[PDB]
């Protein structure tokens, strides 16, 4: 069996590796990068994702959410409190402001420890789930508004024919802006670009091991816990890796640099943070091989996780015997 550790693997494709991204993606798999719940891919030298970032200061941050943390250092929720729209000129200068930005640090670590240390006691300001692209139309290779999309990946796969789409969204960071611990909508794949800006540090559970992740989860939130079934789906809480290490959760971390792709698998939770004022974009994507995890993923009921239009259909085919239920949670 490929990396049996589940350790977190680097790629460095060729500009011809780089042709064909499901090709590539099946690769990586072969030599069990999916094991590890993430990958980083490196992109060929003589790829870009578009010619410069001079004018990205226009894009409009309708909700920017500042997320306000409660708990302690190493176990806490986050809320998204929804502020006055602002554009990415004037969120890039916030981020930069002696109120916001990063601290001075020694290097990665240090400011990993910063981190935990006073995540919680400081509100940063998230531009999250913007709908769009940075990529130039005419990047062909690993363009992420260019996918395939899920829909017809089930289609080629199980032939049924569904509404929805599946486009690309900008997260635009800044320092200790976090991810809280999640696997995609309907444990789907993940692919991230950091287009520029400051680094994002991400950890991992092995797909192997996302139960034990989900029974410490409900251990330190019980309230949460008792609430809904799924409330990770929620996307609102922290466990640190001092944490995560004490109760024996198997996890990896690692740094992810302008220029850098990240691929999330099926059922690998994640969370993670910003270092500075960063601009990535991200979008899910489906394999064959996920389609057994769609059909088994969770599902919150509760009514707080609340998404979007295409998750009906996937809800509707592949777990018609939750979909009633699981759509008086989305009315
Ligand atoms: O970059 C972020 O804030 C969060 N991204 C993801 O969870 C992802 O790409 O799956
Ligand atoms: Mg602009
Ligand atoms: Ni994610
Ligand atoms: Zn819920």
């Amino acid at each position: 069996a490929q990396n049996p550790n589940c350790n977190i693997m680097i790629f460095h494709p060729t500009k011809e590796e780089f042709n064909d991204f499901d090709k590539y993606i099946a690769y990586m798999e072969s030599q069990g990068a999916h094991r590890a719940g993430l990958a980083k891919i490196i992109p060929p030298k003589e790829w870009k994702a578009r010619e410069t970032y001079d004018n990205i200061s226009e894009i409009l941050i309708a909700t920017p959410l500042q997320q306000v943390a409660s708990g302690r250092a190493g176990v806490f929720t986050q809320y998204h409190k929804k502020k006055k729209a602002m554009t990415v000129g004037e969120y890039r200068h916030l981020a930069n402001s002696k109120k916001y930005q990063t601290p001075p640090h020694q290097n990665f670590e240090d400011l990993e420890r910063k981190y935990w240390k006073n995540r919680i006691y400081n509100s940063p300001i998230y531009g999250a789930d913007i709908s769009g692209s940075l990529f130039d139309e005419n990047t062909k290779q690993w363009n992420l508004g260019h996918l395939g999309t899920i829909q017809d990946l089930l289609e080629k796969e199980c032939g049924v024919v569904i509404e929805g789409v599946n486009t690309p969204y900008l997260y635009f960071g800044m320092w200790k802006t976090t991810f809280a611990w999640h696997t995609e909508d309907m444990d789907l794949y993940s692919i991230n670009y950091l287009h520029l800006g400051e680094p994002k540090t991400w950890y991992v559970v092995p797909p192997e091991h996302g139960q034990r992740l989900e029974r410490l989860a409900r251990e330190l939130f019980p309230g949460s816990s008792r609430g809904c079934g799924a409330f990770l789906r929620h996307k609102v809480a922290l466990i640190s890796p001092t944490v995560l290490k004490e109760n024996g959760i198997p996890f990896n971390r690692i740094t992810q640099e302008a220029g850098e792709f990240m691929v999330t698998f099926p059922y690998g939770y994640h969370a993670g943070f910003n270092h500075g004022f960063n601009c990535a974009e991200a979008i899910n994507f489906a394999t064959p091989r996920w389609i057994d995890y769609g059909k088994m993923a969770s599902q919150c009921s509760c009514g707080e996780a609340r998404v979007t239009f295409s998750m009906d259909a996937f809800v509707r085919i592949l777990q018609p015997e939750r979909y009633d239920l699981w759509k008086r949670g989305q009315d």
